[PDB]
């Protein structure tokens, strides 16, 4: 589609608070869900937890360093929104306030620009307590908590992501109860996701306020299904799980409303205030898209809350996380939301693969990741060069981190991390990354 | 007309000496036109002064880092013709030439390109005691010392520039006075016009004896003219703002001849003799091309020429209350290149001035990055369309005395605490380091 | 043709071992042919060796210093043969193997991609003294070797080339006697010629059973051949120059026979085995290109090996090694190789011109190497702006090196080397080809 004189691109890394900071008691940081559901034995693999993880709140500097020696023009980061406001609404925590305002100017100082994420799941305890999303008023929270960060470093941080994923927080987090909090209900995911949108379409409005040259997006992750079947049923399993995943969040974003399939197929009724689905609407800047793997899928009459099933398709490639390479569907991905949603521009903050790793004489070769990464890389310039928006790509991570269930022993950096001694040492994909950065 | 491989560009910034420099009486260095015009009362706000400036002299290495950090690969900055020859036509000051020898080899260290420009306005006060531009003998003097500053220095810096804005030099300084030297005189602005063109051209001769690989240009400001009215003697009138302050310069360059029109309004000869004008016009290798468009509307009392000045509502407005109006760069750009045809265009300028505050120790300025995204898209706009820009370069590194207004004026992407001397980098520094980066 | 997203390209610069490593004796490094030939009054000029050269084996840190403040994403170099396995076949010199250890973590460090040349002239004189290239054996030596170095260093380098120019190994060595080892006897240039071919085959596919992501090329120089005559006789001696320099070898490599024209003129026999000419055409991932100029030939029914004489054409430019620049010569040789051979890609892995520096004020200007190197990478990118897949361009080279029988007397880095005290002084070349990185 013709690249021209004045076009940029953005390459970047991307990590999240709960899955590298630490210190998850220090600093006057309050609890979050997620450390209270990895106290639950079972919820976590190998009782895993966060308390220290990367120790990124004390080693922040060493990982600065770690992205400006890679070339990275941008870091996507999350606001702990317990380490700041502990008790959720409130008093702010300076010593919280102080880490944020070090990290930032830290990134600055080497030339990065940081794009923070305001909600990446680890909502205060203290407001769970009271009802977390279920609560409407949880929106709310959230937008004045998104308004007291964009007052405190908006005069630096000019492009903000209000949400990530919201399909993981409600569906995951409160109807299969996979990740925190831990709630398995239809009618409490239901309630969870439009308070999720509406804190975005709120903090969205709040942020503008605070001045109009903020640019505001939110990220979704989108999962394409496809099914080996022909039959009729099987084609509506595929349009179930479309809409399940993908339709449900983008559709009230996008389009202002829920998608009409879902609801009737649910039977429920979404707690839709007058003037919601506008604030829901309200124009973005970008979509941060988040893009892994399809999902293969068929009719099944006895399956809940909607009749289909996910499939383990047959003799395809897959990480270690089990999850099928195919990066042709990242291309078809991004011309169709490019086509249907319309977003001005569309980043991709989070793309990457987990493998089992090996240290070998105090280095990581990582060649699958590598494979990922330049295929991955490949399909979304395909796009790109059919016309659709791409301003960029946030690797996801520069460090191995915790992987919410899964714990440690998913391994998605770019940076190896032994957490015995803390040590980072970058794989063959930070070298292939950096290699990527310069000579694109 | 969109990128092919191997097409290159340019990301720079730009100074001048007496600007930022300081050291006014240190170091050897003689004095300037604007030394002297400084101590005017009333020709300068606040009566700010040179002396000191951003003490760039003493502070260079600070800088040149700063221009590491942003990533420029070119650094536009003006040689001080008193400071490497006090007396004008004479002895070489070794300090001043060594400073400009260790402020060329610290950029080349750091991998930043120089690009010198000979004479950015501070004429000797020594050649001003014989006259200045209304000398003849200006020009040659001028050609004198670009050669020496060729035979000192293009060993290592190929990319010439010999003057800059000639328009404030003859018309501003000579003829309305608000610029040094201070004079108030048609005739003599007339004079001096031709002879800083003269010396463009005599210098371009002389670098090019120097080594046959060195490329020279001159950089010229150009300001669009618009008018609100539909008489035909308001279209004069755009006519006249046009020749006074772009075909003046730009004719005699690249065609050989001053504009009729204009020198017909003004009932006065240029002073040319028997090869001038084939001098003037000497083939370049590139034009150093803005900040504003003038909105104007015929005026039969006005002088030298019969338009004033008209401040139109309801516009955007730099703090200088300039209108800030983007797609004018666009179609300024492709005018020059098809009337003008120049080999190549380098943005040797452009920039905007806001009143800045420092807050917790930093200063964010949305109408400085706001003004830089707008422009460097709409100097792209007409690169897609196969104008040759070949570069930019952004107009301040840093905070600086901005001539009659001093200091008040700040255009740097960086900002300069006079009372310390220190650097505080603004948003729109970050921003430009951004796009240098992901273009 | 014009870019489009997402496609990359490579800047780096090239050097090889005997040319700048010195420490010819230290380190447990044994005799190369170079060792040898470099004794011999007369075979160099000035009486010249490498024993010292630019002492990069202590002050490679300089050097990759170097090329970070040049902005290099790649630096081509050879591993010296003779230092890693001085008996040619046979125990590993670990002195020598963590010298090159030292080198690519060096290289890693500072973000450059290094891309190993496995045999660049140095042949172990042990090897030499049981025939040399001239010895079948040698082919299978040297693909243990290269399968020796893979294992050892290919979990960091993954862009492998096997050979750097057999028309110099096979012809000059052993058939003109001007290189080492300084045999003059044309049924060993031939012999020698299939030798170096075999011995690429089964190193690449060596290096491929150590790991499959791994990539393998060679590098050819070509010396595009013209007239100036317009007899039948002076067109027949363009085709036979071309084949002698050109068709012998990647014919071979890309057609899995040689050039009958040429062999019927020898009158000899090639000594082809069965499978030797499957493996010498084994698919490569690219074609490492050398270009500096053309020749100019004319008829001679009295010259041998074939019938042909060098013409110097009148009124050319010259470099200091009297040889023509005409970079027109370099997009049109692009193109034919494109369609003669269809590399899948080329990397030119040298180009670069010597002439007569001088040191004035501790600086040197050499703008008559500027200009060969602007008017060159314009006319690389016109082949690729013409469709030619060029990936990459390396600079000959870094640093002023050991000019095999010109000896030091010939200057082509873009980096001066005093030999007196070794100081490296950035010549004007070098700051232009800073630029060209930095800015294309």
């Amino acid at each position: 589609h013709m690249k021209k004189w004045g076009d940029m691109f953005t390459w970047g890394v991307s990590t999240s608070s709960y899955q590298i900071e630490g210190a998850a008691n220090q600093g006057g940081r309050g609890p979050s869900i997620w450390d209270t559901f990895s106290k639950i034995p079972g919820a976590v693999a190998n009782g895993d937890n966060g308390d220290v993880a990367c120790d990124h709140y004390h080693r922040y500097n060493e990982d600065l360093d770690l992205m400006k020696w890679l070339g990275v023009g941008a870091y996507r980061f999350s606001i702990a929104w317990p380490r700041v406001i502990p008790s959720g609404y409130g008093a702010l925590n300076k010593e919280g306030m102080d880490f944020y305002d070090r990290l930032i100017d830290g990134a600055l100082e080497r030339g990065i620009t940081p794009w923070p994420t305001l909600y990446h799941w680890d909502l205060p305890q203290s407001l769970q307590d009271k009802g977390g999303w279920n609560n409407r008023d949880c929106a709310y929270w959230f937008a004045e908590y998104s308004q007291k960060m964009a007052e405190a470093f908006s005069d630096r941080l000019k492009n903000w992501i209000t949400i990530n994923e919201p399909f993981c927080s409600a569906w995951l987090g409160h109807l299969y109860g996979v990740m925190a909090p831990g709630i398995k209900d239809l009618k409490t995911g239901i309630n969870a996701s439009h308070h999720l949108l509406l804190g975005h379409g709120l903090a969205t409005k709040a942020i503008r306020e605070v001045s109009s040259e903020l640019k505001v997006g939110i990220t979704l992750n989108f999962t394409p299904a496809i099914t080996l079947g022909e039959s009729s049923e099987d084609k509506l399993a595929v349009e179930l799980a479309d809409g399940f995943d993908n339709r449900w969040f983008g559709d009230p974003v996008f389009k202002a409303k829920y998608p009409e399939d879902i609801v009737k197929a649910f039977g429920k009724e979404v707690p839709i205030h007058p003037g919601d689905m506008e604030i829901i609407s309200t124009p973005l800047d970008y979509l941060g898209l988040n893009y892994y793997f399809r999902q293969t899928v068929e009719y099944d009459a006895t399956a809940k809350p909607l009749p289909y099933k996910q499939v383990t398709a047959p003799n395809v490639e897959r990480t270690g996380m089990g999850w099928e390479v195919h990066a042709q569907s990242f291309t078809e991905l991004l011309e169709r939301v490019s086509k249907e949603y319309k977003p001005k521009e569309i980043f991709i903050t989070e793309n990457g693969s987990a493998w089992d790793d090996e240290v070998v004489d105090g280095k990581v070769d990582d060649p699958n990741r590598v494979s990922y990464l330049e295929r991955h890389l490949d399909a979304m310039f395909a796009a790109k060069n059919k016309g659709v928006p791409i301003s960029g790509y946030f690797a996801w991570s520069l460090i191995d981190n915790f992987e919410w269930a899964y714990g440690y022993a998913k391994r998605f950096g770019i940076i190896y991390v032994d957490y015995q001694t803390q040590k980072r040492i970058p794989k063959s994909s930070a070298y292939y990354y950096q290699k990527r950065i310069k000579e694109s």
